[PDB]
C-alpha cells in the first residue's frame, strides 16, 4: 500500500526528502499522468504509474494490498514469494523507491502547470 | 571549527544532504570565491566567506577555534557569550547553516567550471 511505499522511499533515500515531495512533481509524480516526462525523476513516476495500472488489471489492488518487505542497510526489498499479487505490487514500489533515490530532484519541476506543460 | 560547522549544517537540514555537497558548489561554496554568485545558495556561501575573512582579521581563527553550540529541535544555536571570538565564529556558521537549509540546491550548480563561470 501507499503507507508502505512511503516507508520504502524513505529507506532508499535514507530520509533525505519527505515522501510528499514526490507527490506533485512533473507530469507523472502524483495522481495523474500524460505528456512527455519532464526529466529522469518524472520518468521514474511514469514507470511506476504503468506498473500500478498493470497491477490493477491483474486484480492486485496496488493501493489496498499490504505486502511484506524489509529495510536493510542496502535499502529496501520485497519479502513475498508465495503471495504473487503482493510481490508484484511490492516490486513496483521498490523499483520506484530506488529510482527516486538515484534521480536528481529538480525544484523547477515541483508543482508545475500540468495543463500548460503535459 | 569546520567539524562543528558540519554538525550545524546537518542539525539545520535534519540530515537531508551530506555536508560535502556544500563544498564544491557555484563560485563560492568551497575554498575560493569571486564572481557573481550563481543562485541563492551561492549567495549564502559568499556571505559566509566574508564572515570568515572578517573573523580572521579580528584574530579569531574561524577554522581553528572550537566554539560552544547546541542542536535543538529548533535547529542549531550558539552558546558562547563571554568568549567573543568563539561567538563571532559560531554566528557565521549558524547563519550559513540556516541559509543552506532554506536555499534550494540546484544540481546544475554542483562542481561547475569556475574558470569559465566565475
Amino acid at each position: 500500500n501507499l503507507v508502505q511505499f512511503s516507508y520504502l522511499i524513505q529507506c532508499a533515500n535514507h530520509g533525505k526528502r519527505p515522501t510528499w515531495h514526490y507527490m506533485d512533481y512533473g507530469c507523472y509524480c502524483g495522481a495523474g499522468g500524460s505528456g512527455t516526462p519532464v526529466d529522469e525523476l518524472d520518468r521514474c513516476c511514469k514507470i511506476h504509474d504503468d506498473c500500478y495500472d498493470e497491477a490493477g488489471k491483474k486484480g492486485c489492488f496496488p493501493k489496498m494490498s499490504a505486502y511484506d518487505y524489509y529495510c536493510g542497510e542496502n535499502g529496501p526489498y520485497c519479502r513475498n514469494i508465495k503471495k504473487k499479487c503482493l510481490r508484484f505490487v511490492c516490486d513496483c514500489d521498490v523499483e520506484a523507491a530506488f529510482c527516486f533515490a538515484k534521480a536528481p530532484y529538480n525544484n523547477a519541476n515541483w508543482n508545475i502547470d500540468t495543463k500548460k506543460r503535459c
